[PDB]
């Protein structure tokens, strides 16, 4: 017979689920690498091969604003939210200023429930392959638990009164909170965007108020804003941090687990 | 169907086209006359890239947006046409405008050739044949260029321009060089760089000065007004012109720049 | 217009890598002169003459050139640096030098980048006048290294994970295989005096079947006789030679380090394909 | 700081002679790459690639490089001069090319001087900027040519006039022997396609006895098999190889043109001695 | 009895001696402190030459009387110790004072070595051993020389002397050079050459100036009197000194000249 | 038995006689290449190996001033003058201003009598070998007759009103007269010498009076004088002409016959 078709909204999710599924399900990701996901716009093609899938996973917390309408044209397909159970961090200011922060995957302690929700989602869809999925989930959690200790151990070194993480959509609030870092971001969440210069302004000062050596951006949004801060208090522009999407198998962050390790050192060795 | 090759800009496009013959369909990411050092790829470009059977590029950080643009384009053969060429440094990063030098172009086409036979080896015979013929025209014109620029006497071989894109040209035919900014970049330039160029024309008596087709002329004109230095029009480096217009081909771009400068220091 | 400095390297691969950071600013030369066994080479006295007249001598380290220590000892003050510094070795599995570091590191473009940087620092101190060039060349070489790394991983990803087996004569490709997730099978760990043995070609004859590996390779500096053996008795296709410890002539493939990585992976990829 | 010009020569002997007038001012390179038959060489396409990229191409002429005419015809404007101009040839005795000029002229230091001068004129026009160097190098090379000429005539004058017999495989030494009054005996006039013949080795077997010649020589680019023949049947000692159409490696004798004349005469002199 | 080697002058004599060890008896034609470019061989010399088992010389027309002197000396092995070395030109004939450059001396001793084993091959082992050891000392001192002359800051590395015998030294350690006459010759010099040197000291502020032991100081002193430039004594190139006296060995000659110049531009 | 020992005063003679003697007599020359011969001073060695020779040839015309006294201490040896029969050219001025010019060998027409006198000298000394000596003399004359035509044919080209030969001891008067050349010399014959500057003066003017391009000197005397003239009317200093002695087998003029050919072209292609 044939293998079931699973479909995740974006790549970070796609890779997370690929570790739980092993060779048993064919897992594809809706969006296509380094694409803004917070507000992607689906094409008939994505809605037509979606209708031809056995299940659609998604993050929730309104990460994908475009999804409710997309799922809207798939009747033909159930869909599980991978955040089921996590206590969210509310946002800071602006528009959806008290709605959940969707970037909960950035906390390994939260990545654990994420795989749990993936597992439960499969165990049912393809019960015949319960064992595996379970074997694969155990292993993967074991790995998330591992990488989790390596991060606490990476960020501890930089002194507490220098633990400042500065970015664009500061979608790391979670990683922030896990290892006790203070957060400095130009905007709270992605959107129509185009950042005001009052924002890029607060950044110009908070980094002088706080003498932060390295600032970074991300592979989905624009570097134009931060670079300024790369031009205000000699701050060093680190490369890109990774959250709303991985990089290909070449280049860094080709797997979620790598995103985590990676983001961490360049932070760690950007504050040192 | 023929394979698709995509290159970062339009000088590369005319070059790799000449090697490709009617056996490949060759496409440039940037339009015509667009500043290439500082372009912001549209998702239109990203898709073009994905379906591309190969992507050629300059390297030497010429096209600064490429690490990023290639970031979001999985598997997709990627070669730098600059490999094997020695840079003149600029703070002291490499001057990417290597193609501006006939002797160097021979190795661009060389790397284009290597990459076309690794790609469509079924047509290997053609590429080499084209490349050999192209290479030969390259030689023919490298001379003539020398034969144009030597007329202008050794001590008035000053090449003033907006970006220092001509280092490899200057180098090749013993020309001193003067420019308002070394490399395109955040730019807007400064009043103090204009204050440096507007000095040479008198400190070395340069009748003629130029800019280039991808960057603003506003600044190089000041210098022209602040000094009895005629502002000759555009030079061409980062991009071509349209068939109508000068410089529709790389070779044309070469013969052209040299002729306008050569005369333009005469009288 | 004092002449240019003189830089000496152990083998031809290192010679092309440094010649690529130096440009026409230094004059790079090799001890071993093409396809020659670099691990147990025996320096003629011209070799020793050169060395004492060079202004700097650049070597791999990690005990690659086993003859260096001694060769070095007989030249008066002349500097020497190991391009290998900062690279974390893969240690050897068995044979003499059991847990000695695997020198074949340059075969890893990630690693090649640290090679090229140390060449850079060595040259700025050697000839600080021309620093600007070394950075500019190193920049450009570093950058072309990253291109092919990306391009290399993109070539070996084709062959499916359960067929990703790299059979060579020397385990000279252990870094390359770590980088692109291959399983290595070698006829002998590293080079050591005691010619490979028939339990060794034997072990290789079993790992192959055991994995139904379609193509098996040697390298251009060692004995094809043992690998050929496991070929006319296993059924595998003998791909030709891979290149690790030395490049090729102007003719033939691999006349440059970059060509070496490109070549090596291409003929591997299509080797285990069908 | 435009790079330096590029000069190409047919064979390695010419390469060392020109490299000696150019200095570090031009970059001299050879087509044929050591001990290789220079008379009927078959240019690979890299050879042809080089040629079209060189800024000047210097060749012997006198039909030495039989392949040149054709090789030349397929490169676009690039200059070519014959270093041989002004030298009065010795014509060939027999075989095809009967009365064709003997090209082996450089073997005569008197003649070498006209070689070196024409290299000089070619370079001043090529690169008039650096003229001063070419004269200064040519001066010094011309001068060291006169030393060894004097020194060469002083070496062959030892052996007595009625034993002054020079047996080689190719009559490549006819000028050398005219200069120092030797009688030449060759297995074949010049190189020609139709491998030497057994009436030829035969004629040589008779001229030797006929003159009780103690040592007989070959050259490093041709077949020792015929000369060795006339040796194990005549009783003469087989001196090794003389060097005409090509030099040697950094190792072995004759790594330079001057060393070539020195060597050639020394091993001849002591060859017919006792 | 040991073989006799004869060399044109006394710097060559100390060099070939060092290679020869106690296995050869080495003799110089010219005495000590004698102008070598312009000596007139006595028939005493001619006979010495005849019984010489070998004659070594500089070449590059250094010793202009040699074509003639060797004219009347039948069979007598003759080598130039200059073969393989590239000249700095001077009208534009080669500057013969090549030995003045450690990196060059290595090839003088090299040619001495080659010629000693072609001559007494029975003792070949010794020569090479000496030459290798001599060569090593050459290296040791080439450094130190650089390490002395770099102290004097890049823009006061001016070496003023009577003959331009130091070109290969100047070259080797980036020194500009000033001299009253390029090469010894008919000479007597001119008042106009003194008029050129007496200009540098002010046009480049040179505290110290020198002459050499084989040629007249009368002229270089004028310059010293016409300018606040202290006249440091003699430099040494064409010849040595006596054991008593500085510069009794080649190596000494090297270390010496460099030290006096280096300090002598200090203050 | 043994071969007879013949001894010539100087090298030009030595080589002349060596062609007539072939391998049959051992011929040595008293003086030793590029040596002033007009007034050499003999050493006991030269007088002792001379006493041990079977015959001593000499030029005559007082060329060798030192000879009468030398022959003085050889009793033990006869001696033939090789000039017997030649009509000499008297000198010009100075000391022996009307005594014969000894340099008669410079005329091939005179070199013929010279070999004749050598032949006659041998035919007797070693009659047993008459034939040879005669065969050798024929051949040699044949060669002198040859080279004689080549010279007339070499010097004709330069125009008559440019045929000026300038040297030191102008010992070429003979070569001068054979092919109609005018002669310009600093001194008429060698001697204590040390030339006055009144002489080197006449040369400075006669060359301007006569616009002579190249002047030369010789391998036995000093170049110091002429060089001046090499510094007075842009005159080109040619190398050395050869008369009172050859150069070794290396270098030019290793044989008399070569001296002649040689001297001629450099003259010829020094006036053109
Ligand atoms: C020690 As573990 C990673 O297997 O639990
Ligand atoms: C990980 As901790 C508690 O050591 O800071
Ligand atoms: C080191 As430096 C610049 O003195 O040559
Ligand atoms: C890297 As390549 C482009 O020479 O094969
Ligand atoms: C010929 As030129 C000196 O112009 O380079
Ligand atoms: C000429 As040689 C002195 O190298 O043999
Ligand atoms: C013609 As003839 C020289 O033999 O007399
Ligand atoms: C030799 As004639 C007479 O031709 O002048
Ligand atoms: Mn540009
Ligand atoms: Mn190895
Ligand atoms: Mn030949
Ligand atoms: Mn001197
Ligand atoms: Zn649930
Ligand atoms: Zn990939
Ligand atoms: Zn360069
Ligand atoms: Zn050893
Ligand atoms: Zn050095
Ligand atoms: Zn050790
Ligand atoms: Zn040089
Ligand atoms: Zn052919
Ligand atoms: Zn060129
Ligand atoms: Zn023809
Ligand atoms: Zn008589
Ligand atoms: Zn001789």
């Amino acid at each position: 017979e044939e293998k079931k078709k699973v479909l995740t909204t974006f790549t970070v999710l796609a890779d997370m689920v690929q570790n739980v599924a092993g060779d048993k399900l064919v897992v594809e990701s809706i969006t296509r690498i380094g694409a803004e996901i917070h507000g992607y716009e689906p094409t008939p093609s994505d809605i037509v091969k979606a209708q031809d899938a056995d299940l659609i996973l998604y993050n929730g917390m309104n990460l994908e604003r475009w999804f409710e309408q997309f799922l809207g044209n798939v009747k033909d397909v159930p869909s599980v939210v991978l955040t089921e159970g996590i206590e969210p961090i509310p946002i800071a200011d602006g528009p959806y200023t008290d709605k959940p922060n969707p970037h909960a995957w950035m906390s390994p302690r939260n990545a654990l429930v994420y795989v749990e929700n993936i597992r439960q989602a499969f165990v049912e869809l393809d019960p015949d392959n319960a064992k595996y999925y379970n074997a694969n989930a155990a292993v993967y959690s074991e790995q998330l638990k591992a990488i989790d200790r390596q991060l606490g151990a990476d960020l501890e070194q930089v002194p507490a009164n220098q633990r400042f993480l500065v970015s664009c959509e500061g979608a790391f609030s979670y990683l922030a909170r896990d290892y006790g870092m203070e957060e400095i971001y130009m905007w709270p969440i992605n959107a129509e965007q185009q950042f005001t210069p009052k924002q890029v302004q607060t950044v110009i000062e908070e980094v002088k108020t706080n003498n932060v050596p390295t600032i970074f951006c991300e592979s989905t949004v624009s570097d134009k804003g931060q670079k300024q801060v790369a031009q205000a208090t000699g701050a060093r522009f680190g490369g890109n941090l990774y959250v709303d999407s991985l990089s290909t198998e070449e280049g860094p962050v080709p797997t979620f687990l790598d995103l985590l390790e990676y983001d961490a050192r360049v932070i760690t060795n950007g504050l040192l």
